[PDB]
């Protein structure tokens, strides 16, 4: 078991083959999840669902620049579920972070920060349990 907020250093930035896998249970009642890719003080890529806006469930990815975000990209697929058991694997490819929950293939994430060496930090926040967060080159 580890500690959320929880923070995971990518040594050397972001590469394409690189997969990150994180592995957690949701909480009952839970409202947000978010991963969030930084480079120093810019989220690179934030990944957002959100259990309940407006009644609705909706992941929300945006890049934040020099405090500010940008143009929201919103997914309506949610296949998380308060209480139940995930896994989520960030693929980075040439041009986009792909993300898969639970073995199928959720989104894509055209790279908005370019220089991917640069991004080097990934916190995992939200109403979770994480088990395990960890990475490998595939
Ligand atoms: O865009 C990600 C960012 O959004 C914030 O909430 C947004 C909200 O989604 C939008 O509809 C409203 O107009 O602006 C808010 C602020 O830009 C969240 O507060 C923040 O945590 C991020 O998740």
């Amino acid at each position: 078991p580890l500690i959320v907020p929880y923070n995971l250093p990518l040594p050397g930035g972001v590469v394409p083959r690189m997969l990150i896998t994180i592995l957690g249970t949701v909480k009952p009642n839970a409202n947000r999840i978010a991963l969030d890719f930084q480079r120093g003080n810019d989220v690179a890529f934030h990944f957002n669902p959100r259990f309940n806006e407006n009644n609705r469930r909706v992941i929300v990815c945006n890049t934040k620049l020099d405090n500010n975000w940008g143009r929201e990209e919103r997914q309506s697929v949610f296949p998380f579920e308060s209480g139940k058991p995930f896994k989520i694997q960030v693929l980075v490819e040439p041009d986009h972070f792909k993300v898969a929950v639970n073995d199928a293939h959720l989104l894509q994430y055209n790279h908005r920060v370019k220089k991917l060496n640069e991004i080097s930090k990934l916190g995992i926040s939200g109403d979770i349990d994480l088990t395990s967060a960890s990475y490998t080159m595939i």
